[PDB]
C-alpha cells in the first residue's frame, strides 16, 4: 500500500497526493534523480515529481513504490564492494572523526575486531567502520549485501550483519520469496532487464554509485518490482572519465563494483529458481 504505513505501524513523510511520498532532499539524490528521469534508468528507479516545502523543509516527491501492492513483503539489498566515498578515506587521514557508536557496533559483533589503538579510544573513523561492515557481510565478496526486510503487519528484521556466503544469501531469499516460483521468475526477468539497461545506462557508466539499494517488493497476489533507490552518495566522474562497475576497487579509481553484485545477486538467484 504505501511505506508510511510501515513507518506508522525518519528521512520520510507522507505526502498529500495518492501513491507518493517524501524523502529529505539532498543536493546529490536531487542531482542524480532529475538526471535519471531523462536516462536509460527511467523505469528502474522510483519517479522523482520535483521538490516540495513542507514545515520549513526541502523533500523530493518520490514514487511510492508500495502503492501498486496488497500487503507487500520488501527486502532492501544494499550494491556495491565499496559502500563510502573515497573523500572518507582523505578525510579520516588529515582530521580523523572518532565515532564511539561505531567503535560499540563493532565491539557488539567481534570483540577482536578493533585494535588496541580503537580500544584505548574506545573510537573508530566511518571508513574503518565502513570496510570491517563489508568484510563480514557479503558486501567484500559478492558486491552486495542484505540490509533489511519489512512486511507490512510490521514484522521486520535488520539481523544480517554476519550473512556473508553465497549459500547465506540464498536462504535469505528462500526464506523471503516462500516458495512462490511466481515471484521469483518475475524478480529474476526484472534484475536481467535493469542489467541490460545499467550496460547502456549513459548516468551509469559516467557515474560512482556508493550505498545505493536494490529494493525488492513483492505480494501474495504474485505482483513482484525491484528499483534502484537512495543516490544520496552517487556522484558524477571528472572530465568524462567512466567506471566499468565490474573492475576490483583501489584508491583513485573510485569503482564500486555494482555490476559484480548484481552479476552475483542474479547467478543466486537463478540458482535458487533450480532448487
Ligand atoms: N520511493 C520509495 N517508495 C517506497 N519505499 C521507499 C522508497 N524509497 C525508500 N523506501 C523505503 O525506505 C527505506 C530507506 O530508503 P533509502 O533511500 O535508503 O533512505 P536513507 O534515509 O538513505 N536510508 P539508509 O541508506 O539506510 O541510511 C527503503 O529500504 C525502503 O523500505
Ligand atoms: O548501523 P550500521 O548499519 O552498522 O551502519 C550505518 C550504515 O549502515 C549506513 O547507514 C551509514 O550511512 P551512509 O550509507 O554512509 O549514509 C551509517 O553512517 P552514519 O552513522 O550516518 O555516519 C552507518 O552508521
Ligand atoms: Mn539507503
Ligand atoms: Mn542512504
Amino acid at each position: 500500500g504505501s511505506h508510511m504505513s510501515w513507518v506508522q505501524l525518519g528521512s520520510f513523510k507522507a505526502a498529500g497526493t495518492s501513491g507518493l511520498i517524501l524523502k529529505r532532499c539532498s543536493e546529490p539524490e536531487r542531482y542524480c534523480l532529475a538526471r535519471l528521469m531523462a536516462d536509460a534508468l527511467r523505469g528502474c528507479v522510483p519517479a522523482f515529481h520535483g521538490v516540495v516545502e513542507r514545515d520549513g523543509e526541502s523533500y523530493l516527491q518520490l514514487q511510492d513504490l508500495l502503492d501498486g501492492f496488497d500487503g507487500p513483503c520488501v527486502l532492501d539489498c544494499k550494491m556495491g564492494v565499496r559502500t563510502y566515498l573515497e573523500e572518507e578515506l582523505t578525510k579520516a587521514r588529515e582530521r580523523p572523526k572518532l565515532r564511539k557508536d561505531m567503535y560499540k557496533k563493532m565491539l557488539a559483533v567481534d570483540p577482536e575486531a578493533p585494535t588496541e589503538e580503537e580500544h584505548a579510544q574506545r573510537a573508530v573513523t566511518k571508513p574503518r567502520y565502513m570496510q570491517w561492515r563489508e568484510g563480514i557481510s557479503s558486501s567484500t565478496t559478492l558486491g552486495f549485501r542484505i540490509e533489511g526486510i519489512k512486511k507490512a503487519d510490521g514484522s521486520c528484521s535488520t539481523d544480517f550483519k554476519t550473512t556473508r556466503s553465497r549459500e547465506q544469501v540464498l536462504r535469505v531469499f528462500e526464506e523471503f520469496v516462500q516458495g512462490d516460483e511466481e515471484v521469483l521468475r518475475r524478480y529474476l526477468n526484472r534484475l536481467q532487464q535493469i542489467r541490460d539497461t545499467l550496460e547502456v545506462s549513459e548516468f551509469f557508466r559516467r557515474h560512482e554509485v556508493i550505498g545505493s539499494s536494490l529494493l525488492f517488493v513483492h505480494d501474495h497476489c504474485h505482483r513482484a518490482g525491484v528499483w534502484l533507490i537512495d543516490f544520496g552518495k552517487t556522484t558524477p566522474l571528472p572530465d568524462g572519465q567512466i567506471l566499468d562497475h565490474r573492475r576490483p576497487w583501489e584508491e583513485g579509481n573510485r569503482e564500486d563494483g555494482y555490476l559484480l553484485g548484481l552479476d552475483n545477486l542474479i547467478g543466486i538467484l537463478a540458482s535458487l529458481a533450480e532448487r
